[PDB]
């Protein structure tokens, strides 16, 4: 079973099952993949779109008649596959120009350059059809306490985001931004590095609507934080606009890897959360099939993204249709948590005596929660072992 | 040298000097101090000020009539040595009523009282002079996915929050609420998890002006995530109303090390920043002496906590005041991250063919940023070999 | 289905079902359990057994009169249910007395006083029928730099373990020692953190052949480590005596969940590991039941132990028995990883000019490893998504 | 002051300074070195030597020609210069043929390649004069469960060992090994992760003494292990051959920063212990001079690594030498810590009433430590704050 189509909205990056292999310590293990082919592959495999970067699909330094170029077989292939590009965005951390950022770089005409590379990628994805924008500033950061004065990053940060929503809003391009937060990696540490950080500046913007965070699971647990909590956390925001699945074991270097694989349970909990909320945008995959892999275990490591989002989700459905699991819910009071603490006011609760002077605090402190025993029957639904 | 004195605005809570160094693993090894006893003993090292959970203060379940005793005998000291009192809190997690939080518990009839509790700790504390309330929601939060909703706890916590706002409105009290930050521990993950994620909760408040964050330098390294930086975002959005000083080693359990220890370099780093932004709230100290040591050890790790504050404060000061190091940030361009990005305009930099289609990709990509010169610089200021 | 029986050979210490939930920063939320009482519900849920420190069932300071009687109320119940004890360990962590270490306190009376007391309870655990003696070294270690000679303090231990190896010799008893490591918590850095500095050590003690490991799955989670390469290489090595099963959701506190939480695939391989190695001790359950539940989540939390260590056997069993997963090993070469590199010898590997001379590096380079339809296979076995 | 001299014996590798700054999400900022200038900038900058990896020397696929053109080359300014080379290393992790590692590879003809690669390094490395031969097994490991069968794998690199040691012994070299330990990165999880694992390994050798650890600051770290604690274990086996000095902050990407950058009071502790210890192998920095640097930034980065260790021993030397400092060490009984336990044997202290019968629990648990003064002293001379 678990077959993918169309419908269950999976997006891949060409950055993705295109990645060759290096890293710090290694040279590349496999040839580069034409874009062209990696649209009809993920067809094939029952993908809803893809996504890029401006230099995923034009090698940078491109003329503007290799660029169309590049740009024609692309669409040639989208029109004959039928798929979508939802979401694209900008390379600004590969090229030597951007080793100290694009955005935030201390020299001034890098940050002029930062801006218009982006500013004719968003014409592009406007083209093609994309709803949503995102910036990674992956070289946005520092390795030592005095190269960057942080306020007056943000302040630069700002100005950004604030020109591209000028340039998107006199353009009337329906085309909205989501920042993706990196606690490091490559910087030492990076700016606006969890979800949290990054839901806050964009409060700070001259247009917060044009706004939102695209989180990935494996970032939020490079700081040790619980992914499902804060992707609870935006979309109680109403800004969670785009999501980047894949899986990571614990606090070290971003692995990447397929969605499913690192913190399963957590995975678990984040389908859960997803498909109870009804959140609609794309299921994106942002991985690498590890370097060991020849171009078969691309294709495999890529199905198993979607095979494991479709088992979880079964289950989820599973345990939220169970009346045990209801009864269970019922026993540990989460519907007492949807209730308003004081609908009845401020005046009412201050003289309410049973609130205070005479709460019984013993009795309420005896009631055990029956966390475990929940637990147990997600544990055996996650498992396949009710029954 | 480095003498403290009140004018340098040292402030530290009953409960730190007072802890009597009972772990999860270990009984008390020092007997229960006198909270009179304490204000004198900081008085006699040069504090400022002290700050107080209610339950510090006043032993709970106290009666009407002992509570006025225990608060006129503290009053007493205040008066008798000039002490300020410039912040406090509430405790809502020691007592078992609490173990699945006060704002967020499931039970609603809990909610109630963690309010009711909280509102007459607030009374107390503005009649003594605070003008800063903080709230550590320690018990907000879960060891398990199913056992909270994350979106409806944060429903309850606004409500929770925006009560509070009324109540210090109504009453027409000069006080501000500041929310502190903690990923973990005692709970397996903890809602409002880091400085960026209360910051972006405060921006969902209904008076967002009455709310601050009251960061703690050892619970955002717990994250693994940088200091001064996130002071940095708390101070660009307006929002340091207090901080929690001391020490921590990384990633594990949450240490409370005196000042100075743990992280130095950060400690530096963030000294440089408070001082150079002229940040003028208190300098608060939440630390615990380790449970090794007799009284004589908890006073010198008191006195080590401003000590260290100060000899920090005199090395970024020569840091910044060196020549050669202004001549350093020039040379790695801080000064360029100062200017804006485009004050002539979108339009004008749209039109810019220096910015893009004449800008020198790989002149500016050679271009070194000499921040390890700057660095060394910034070490040798720390250690005292200048010169 | 998933009943445990008594051949399962579960075994829980006294200090688990029984911890009150006293924890940093909150009182007990449960009353104390009577031992007997333990033993006996314990027996009804299957368990083989149940392991003890000498604090859990004589109260400290006791006189030989009370002692006696303690030990014959807990005989009795044992004798009732043919409960079994094997394992017991000393409690050298929890009063004052132990505060800078028992083995490694500077105080040299101190060392000589915990010798004594884990003696008297060795005596004890023989004639109870242990046949593993733990050493949970909690208290060795160090919160600042200058504390602790390490090397002094290696010393120490090592004429700690030597003594206790002279005494079992010198009394004839078969009982074997097991030391557990841990990287900190409650002390800043514990001595011996980890499974493989606890094996070195071992390895420079008078008597190696009596010491092995008691790896705990949490403790070698909270430095991020491998819990099952940890433990395969104490079994190549012939050192796991002994083993404390658990959860841990990454780096932070020592959170001793239920076996089975906490890293679900890193619980999938172990039990794979210990199954297939033919490991025949005790799976025993070092866990805490979270403060939040009563004395019915007690129980439904360590029945969910066994359960869960059930359920993986099962999966684990499935996947080695699936002849596609055959296939798929012998695809990935694990096989060829059995072999010998060079059994004809180093001079015949010199002389071979197919290995280095003729060798063709990069046919064998573009050969895939195939590890992701490996692990793919893997997660359908685990999720029961196979069929 | 604090300029390096070639008595200070400071070793820097050939990758260090040469790396060109090509990190997992960018390109190379920096040309290529060639290995001459190399020697001859470090000469100049007070270096004792350098040393190499075999493809860092020779590219990789040389012929027997080019090979020896390139070795005559760098021979010829060894001999100009005086540099010695006091260690080397293979590259077992760059070319593709490594991916699943060298002496652990699944595939078997890769394991005798690896072999053969490294034994003609060997040949190399003591016709130049090093001492100590360091593996770096970055490839040996797994980013899935089932991908390594962990006890075979230590099979096969325990064989690879013991060939190279009958290679070195057949050959009458007076060279030893030194295995370098690392946690993750470029794997999910490498074999023998931290000292301790490295340690316990060595013992399983046939000939245990020729092996001993080359452990690395950054990489002990990375899985938040306190490093000086971790050498002290190493000097106290023996076998400490070799070290790497860098810095790193906390638990993330390995960052091979500059010696004293990262975890400065770490780098006190450290130094304090490899001089009051009398270590006299290299003292070599395995860092990489960060991307954002052209070259004299880093010329700047490498003299910062030898000025900060000259800095720290002038530090640490101060502190021992205070006899404020040494009163605090008997006031906290470091004095005692070297004092046997039990010189009077087992029999003495079983008769011994004071050690358990007689022994006043109470009155030793109310005896402070004092190590909070102690720590602050020690502060007080890294900050130069004494006088
Ligand atoms: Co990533
Ligand atoms: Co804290
Ligand atoms: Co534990
Ligand atoms: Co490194
Ligand atoms: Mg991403
Ligand atoms: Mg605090
Ligand atoms: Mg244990
Ligand atoms: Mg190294």
């Amino acid at each position: 079973n678990y077959q993918p189509t169309p419908e269950d909205r999976f997006t891949f990056g060409l950055w993705t099952v295109g990645w060759q292999g290096r890293d710090p310590f290694g040279d590349a293990t496999r040839r580069a993949l034409d874009p062209v082919e990696s649209v009809r592959r993920l067809a094939e495999l029952g993908a809803h779109g893809v996504t890029f970067h401006d230099d995923d699909l034009i090698p940078f330094g491109s003329s503007d008649s290799e660029r169309e170029e590049h740009v024609k077989r692309f669409r040639q292939a989208l029109d004959d596959t039928g798929m979508k590009v939802p979401m694209a965005t900008t390379n600004l951390f590969t090229h030597p120009v951007f080793k100290d950022g694009g955005f935030t770089a201390n020299d001034r005409d890098v940050r002029r350059y930062a801006l218009r590379k982006t500013i004719r990628n968003i014409d592009l994805a406007v083209e093609l059809g994309a709803e949503t924008y995102v910036a990674w500033g992956g070289r946005e950061g520092a390795e030592s306490g005095g190269a960057k004065d942080v306020r007056d990053a943000l302040d630069r940060m700002k100005e950004a985001f604030d020109l591209l929503g000028e340039y998107v809003t006199s353009q009337g391009y329906d085309i909205r931004f989501a920042i993706e937060p990196k606690p490091n990696e490559p910087r030492g540490d990076i700016l606006l590095p969890t979800v949290g950080h990054a839901l806050a500046f964009i409060e700070r913007l001259e247009r917060p609507e044009l706004y939102g965070v695209n989180p990935e699971v494996g970032h939020e647990q490079m700081a040790g934080l619980n992914f499902p909590h804060g992707i609870a956390q935006a979309l109680w925001a109403g800004k969670l606009f785009h999501i980047d699945l894949n899986g990571q074991n614990g606090i070290k270097y971003d692995q990447d890897l397929r969605f499913g694989a690192g913190d399963l349970r957590a995975a678990f909990w984040l389908v859960d959360l997803l498909e109870s909320a009804g959140y609609s945008g794309p299921r994106h995959f942002d991985f690498k099939p590890p370097r060991t892999e020849d171009f078969d275990g691309v294709w495999a490591s890529a199905a198993g993204c979607m095979r494991n989002y479709l088992i979880l989700k079964e289950r989820a459905a599973a345990f939220r249709a169970d009346p045990e699991v209801q009864e269970a819910l019922r026993a540990s009071r989460l519907d007492e948590l949807a209730r308003p603490t004081a609908a009845d006011g401020l005046q009412a609760l201050l003289d309410d005596r049973s609130a205070f002077e005479e709460f019984d605090v013993d009795a309420a402190a005896a009631r055990g929660m029956a966390f475990e025993r929940l637990d147990q029957l997600a544990m055996d639904h996650l498992l396949g072992a009710r029954g």
